[PDB]
């Protein structure tokens, strides 16, 4: 089965189990693409989200997201929305989203269940025109249908993209989590500005708090430990030139210089000067084996990642929660299974945060909030296992928010269609190390606060 056909038969595994989640997920995919279109490219995100109930009896909603990002070259638009790829591309740059189909899952669901086309308007940086489309995915042929295509004259300095998708939804069911999704995005994106207008006509405004944008992720070449047979054939098939196996190793991968390639070639039983387009199955097998076994690669480069940053984590926590204290940490990068990863953690304490018997726990993966399935997440487990009395929290009731961000070019999820990060040992170890680091900052704060109260009580009239 193709991913498109696997989606159609198993949409509950892809974040579309029912209309309430479809509505939520569509909003997510559009917001995530709008952010990747803006901040990855040095642009402060100015994003408008509207949701309208367009057919009351059938509970059809139109979701419209508008951004100021870099736009889509018109020639790429039909395949971007209307052609599901036959396999996921190897990830070489950090991007927002759990789901391989991205917006294409919203488009499929739209075309499966109702009759309006998708509406797209886009203007690439410096374009003299805005390109407009009404589009469908052919649900049988997995190909775009262009219903309407046109353009209008652009205005000074305008660039970006508008997408509207009509779909079955359930606003009353989805409402609180859509709001929470947006809030939690805003917390770690205080340089974005959002406007959200809901189906009931409520308007929420999330103003820009800063103009500081974190360093973007950069494309890297794949790390040898991350690739299997199929991925190597893909790399071979994609070559524009007639590289030798040696040239292939040195130029298509991370961490293979001249000497390393030589050693790899020797261990693999390959001729350096054989043309790599001629690699046989047996030869690929030995190469992959040699890759898995080789002990002398540098770690996967973290150049492909982008953190939120301690400064922004703290600013977001403080502005949203108005706590008495906030702290954060951005850890040094680690790696696993051929991909780099970074953990960040944050804590906000006291002030306007509600009293509870447990912390408010915020989970992020590649800068997207995880919303469902929180009790099965490795992040939830770590926070729950930590003994807060060791870090200065004395009462059974307290006001605390804890956040953890994992970013990687390969986030491990427990189950398709669930929003929980898997309990991978090396990732759990690092999340725990991060949390402890921030918790020590909190312990210091509480110890200083307590000494100060004691001093006033005992020494001041
Ligand atoms: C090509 C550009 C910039 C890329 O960074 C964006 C990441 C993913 C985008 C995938 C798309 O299919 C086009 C797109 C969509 Cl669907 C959207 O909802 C909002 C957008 O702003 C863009 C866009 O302009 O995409
Ligand atoms: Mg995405």
């Amino acid at each position: 089965l193709s991913p498109a056909e696997f989606f159609k038969r198993n949409p509950e595994l892809a974040g579309f189990p029912n209309p309430a989640r479809a509505l939520y997920q569509t909003v997510r995919e559009l917001i995530e693409n709008s952010l990747d279109a803006t901040d990855v490219h040095g642009i402060l995100p100015n994003i408008k989200i509207t949701i309208d109930l367009i057919d009351d009896a059938r509970q059809i909603y139109k979701v419209n997201v508008v951004d100021n990002g870099i736009g889509i070259p018109p020639q790429e638009v039909p395949n971007a929305f209307g052609r599901v790829l036959y396999s996921s591309k190897y990830v070489n740059r950090q991007t927002r989203g759990m789901y391989g189909l991205g917006v294409k899952a919203a488009v499929l669901y739209s075309q499966m269940h109702q009759d309006k086309p998708i509406e797209i308007e886009t203007s690439p940086v410096n374009s003299k025109r805005i390109y407009t489309f009404k589009l469908k995915i052919d649900i049988n042929k997995n190909e775009p249908i262009i219903v309407e295509r046109g353009s209008v004259e652009n205005t000074r300095g305008f660039h970006g993209t508008s997408v509207a998708i009509s779909i079955p939804g359930d606003w009353p069911k989805a409402k609180s989590r859509i709001y929470e999704y947006i809030k939690r995005t805003y917390i770690i994106t205080p340089y974005a500005e959002f406007i959200f207008k809901d189906p009931e006509g409520n308007v929420t405004y999330y103003p820009r708090l800063t103009n500081k944008i974190p360093k973007p992720p950069q494309e890297v070449k794949p790390h040898p430990y991350g690739v299997d047979r199929e991925e190597i054939k893909i790399l071979i098939n994609n070559l524009k030139r007639d590289y030798t196996i040696k040239e292939f190793l040195v130029n298509e991968f991370q961490s293979i210089g001249d000497t390393t390639a030589d050693k790899i070639l020797e261990l693999a039983g390959l001729k350096p000067n054989k043309k790599v387009k001629n690699l046989t199955e047996e030869e690929i097998t030995r190469l992959v084996e040699t890759f898995k076994k080789y002990e002398d690669f540098r770690s996967p480069s973290a150049d492909s990642l982008s953190v939120i940053g301690e400064d922004l984590i703290e600013l977001g926590l403080k502005k949203i929660f108005n706590p008495d204290f906030a702290a954060s940490i951005t850890r040094k990068p680690k790696a696993y299974q051929g991909h780099p990863f970074i953990v960040e953690a944050g804590v906000a304490f006291g002030g306007s945060i509600p009293v509870g018997e447990e912390p408010i726990v915020l989970r992020y993966a590649n800068k997207i909030p995880l919303i469902y399935d929180e009790k099965s997440d490795v992040i939830w487990k770590v926070v729950e296992e930590l003994d807060w009395k060791r870090y200065g929290i004395e009462s059974d009731q307290y006001q605390m928010v804890v956040m953890v961000h994992l970013c990687s070019t390969k986030i491990p999820y427990k189950s398709a269609g669930k929003e929980s990060i898997a309990e991978v040992e090396d990732i759990e170890k690092e999340i725990k190390n991060a949390l402890m680091e921030v918790a020590r900052k909190l312990k210091q704060y509480l110890s200083e606060k307590r000494k100060e109260q004691e001093a006033k009580k005992k020494l001041l009239a």
